[PDB]
């Protein structure tokens, strides 16, 4: 009955959203991603994506393997689009690798770190429905966010199991054709039976975040379009190879737009060619007993005039139409640095909050800053 | 207490019998294996594994995938040396690869075939007991035989542990350096993953085994080395990993003698070609309800004048004297198969009794056979 009447209403909003977009009269967030500067690689084509999103309330997700006690800058890129998501509406997770991290991605203590991480997710979380508030989105029943640990399947996830459910359906030859595989089993080291099985675990995530749910999409980082594609012929063996007949109305495709699909987000390097979010040889943590705030918003104060325009699109919720008022501002005088301070003052804001943002800029307009 | 004198008077036999062959008074288990001819190729040297079988009553197995409801007679020659063993007071397993046959083994009614086999087994093994006993083997507590099937494990056996255990150890590229997985990938179609993670299955297999009952020897088909070399791998990785200290006291390997080590029978063919156990287009099958005992016999029977040695070697338990008589009767005039009537003779009462024996010899006598 009532979560029932309270789907059906959100379906019927979904609907008329959709109808809107199809009208023109409201922009699909495929093509806000796209002209935000968010998509590098797609799994789908962008036809296939955007009608998806236009035409249901999917859910996507983020992957992060908690390496590391903080985030950094350098995640915030794929989370920015899953959280824009989020602002409009859909379902969004941010995945944490508990268990991937113990064997660890191959493209190219834990457990405290694990702690450190859905700590940090939530605080920004936070800070995205602080955000969403300030920018003027009015609330939805139907719109979700939530963290997921992938030991919740993998502490006893079935090796058998996993191995009848799609290992038959998966080559090793596309595996092994792939530059990764190629790369560092020829130059660089070997790869380990784990590293060429971290794929297929990252495919089972999916289908978990799909069965669970209605996660449809994978929003990656910049290097993770090949473990997209694997992971897509992952959850569609899962679902095929699916053995009840009561479980596959549910999980079995139907229809063409029942597919998963995924895309990356670009690789942000300056001029000299870092990294984005190293700052000499370290990271900008998001965690201020790592990196101050001072310092997290003097990395972004230092952005180049070149890049500016750019990573305020990414990495701010600013319309684009601010944006383009920003720009007309700074070029009055590039030397005032106004592009740059409103991106550090944008994601500190987002990072640590509006105070800390406002002292840090006061920090920062003093006569000397470092 | 009483395990446990047990268990030291059957060490300090085992060690009598050690001495004994040191003094030339007792042969080596091993050196039978390689006058009997089971013997093709060592994982380990076959000074080590010579050692290891005079100084230990190790435990030793035998893996079968039940891909049909009956064995047939080329099963028979890896079950041969290790009912050898067994005879000489080892412990000796037939391993039933339940979980293992649904990936299936790339090397080159699942239920109810399951059951079948593990009867079958259980059959055959009753009749080692009554071939031990006419063959004037005494009773020994400290000798043992079991059946186990890899469900045991392998229907929970959680797929993180079996990574984080292995899956670090194991490096892909010998995996993929090996010519089955080079044969079946370019000619032929391709290797599934679960193909490729076939052999990890059987290293944990052959890792339960070492755990659970001491377990240090494989014996494999004359297709198995491979797999056999992986599976050490697998064990070494999964023994030196160990988590628990106390359990390391066990598990862990301290001493050069504690290592695993495996071996493969031959190939066998006629000069035709023809594989045995194949007899035209079907195997011989063990089964009575498949192949009925007059055409089992038969198919000894049929057995050529220049292989016939050999074969009373690996497929009875006559002493190597018994054989030499044998040989010369036969010779005096191989026409009348007396070395192919008693290789008959003795297989079939090994698979089906003395009794069905007699009846097919006799059956074979008459004036017209087929
Ligand atoms: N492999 C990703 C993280 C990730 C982990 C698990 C997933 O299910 C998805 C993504 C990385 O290292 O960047
Ligand atoms: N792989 C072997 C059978 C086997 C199965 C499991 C094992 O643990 C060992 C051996 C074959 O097909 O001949």
């Amino acid at each position: 009955p009532k979560y029932t009447a309270k789907i059906n209403e959100a379906e019927e909003n979904w609907q008329a959203r959709a109808e809107a977009i199809k009208k023109g009269k409201k922009q699909n967030t495929w093509d806000l991603f796209e002209e935000r500067g968010y998509v590098k690689d797609t799994a789908g084509t962008k036809e296939h994506i955007a009608e998806l999103m236009r035409t249901r309330r999917i859910g996507a997700y983020v992957g992060i393997d908690p390496t590391a006690p903080s985030l950094h800058v350098g995640h915030l890129l794929p989370l920015m689009p899953l959280f824009w998501m989020y602002l409009e509406g859909y379902k969004a997770f941010t995945l944490i690798g508990g268990s991937t991290a113990k064997i660890g991605d191959p493209t190219g203590d834990a457990t405290m770190n694990m702690t450190k991480i859905h700590y940090q997710l939530k605080k920004l979380w936070e800070n995205v429905d602080t955000q969403m508030r300030a920018r003027g989105y009015e609330a939805d029943w139907a719109r979700k966010r939530g963290i997921v640990n992938n030991n919740h399947w993998w502490n006893k996830q079935p090796m058998l199991e996993v191995l009848r459910r799609v290992g038959h359906a998966l080559r090793i030859g596309p595996m092994l054709s792939r530059d990764t595989v190629k790369n560092k089993m020829t130059q660089g080291d070997g790869v380990s039976f784990a590293e060429f099985t971290y794929p297929i675990m990252q495919g089972w995530d999916w289908f978990e975040l799909f069965y669970q749910q209605g996660v449809q999409m994978q929003i990656g980082g910049s290097d993770q379009y090949g473990n997209i594609i694997s992971g897509l012929e992952v959850v569609k063996a899962a679902r095929e190879s699916e053995p009840d007949p009561q479980e596959r109305k549910y999980v079995t495709p139907k229809t063409a737009l029942d597919e998963c699909v995924g895309f990356t987000v670009p690789l942000l390097t300056d001029s000299s060619g870092a990294k984005f979010g190293k700052s000499a040889g370290n990271a900008i943590w998001l965690d201020p007993y790592q990196t101050s705030v001072f310092d997290f918003y003097g990395y972004f104060v230092r952005r180049s005039d070149q890049e500016v325009e750019n990573l305020l699109k990414l990495f701010t919720f600013m319309p684009i139409s601010e944006i383009t008022k920003t720009m007309e501002e700074h070029i009055k005088d590039p030397s005032k640095r106004v592009a740059q301070h409103t991106l550090a003052r944008e994601v500190v804001t987002l990072v640590h909050g509006k105070q800390e943002a406002s002292a840090a800029e006061d920090q920062h307009r003093m006569m000397y800053t470092g």
